[PDB]
């Protein structure tokens, strides 16, 4: 299980957000991308350990609040996969939102 | 153009997607299942309401969560043919899988 994997899962599950809901702008999109997020961190302890192990992702955090204080490793590296999805996510918001918007012509 | 002739075009993407990423159970279905439907909708308005006129698709949705709460009526249109390619995709889910794996023999 690799960590392209589970943010190709996570991209398309924003895409559908997006159009369930008929979001048109990034001021809207905070809990799309964090449901997404939420929505595609692996769940066995392997897979979580194999997204680590892959291309795209690194251990330190870029924003130590959305770290828990915690002995719990496991959900240490979870927060991360989590941390890291949001932030690619948010990169392709725009992308995202104009290919929604383009989907139709009369 | 018919709700027939984009469920094939649909149908076909999902026996591709099916084949690139050698998926064999209905559990790993869920993204290619929608790729193929967002791939198949059509763009132009008069097509989509072509195919609202032809056999196969009703207005009312199956689930009001796939429904956008907008006033753009076309969106409203392409959400329910989105979501009739979905439901019609997993009805076919197992043998499509099946068909997959039997096509080669020792
Ligand atoms: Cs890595
Ligand atoms: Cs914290
Ligand atoms: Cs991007
Ligand atoms: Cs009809
Ligand atoms: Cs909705
Ligand atoms: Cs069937």
């Amino acid at each position: 299980m690799t960590y392209n994997n589970v943010f190709d899962h996570a991209y398309e599950m924003l895409k559908e957000n997006i159009r369930y809901d008929d979001i048109r702008d990034t001021d809207d999109l905070h809990d799309a991308i964090h449901m997404a997020a939420d929505n595609a961190v692996p769940h066995y302890y392997a897979d979580i350990f194999s997204v680590m192990a892959s291309e795209g992702i690194d251990l330190e955090f870029e924003d130590s609040g959305l770290m828990p204080d915690t002995k719990d490793v496991i959900r240490i590296l979870q927060a991360r996969i989590y941390e890291q999805l949001t932030i690619d996510l948010w990169e392709d918001a725009e992308d995202l939102l104009n290919e929604y918007l383009e989907e139709v012509e009369e």
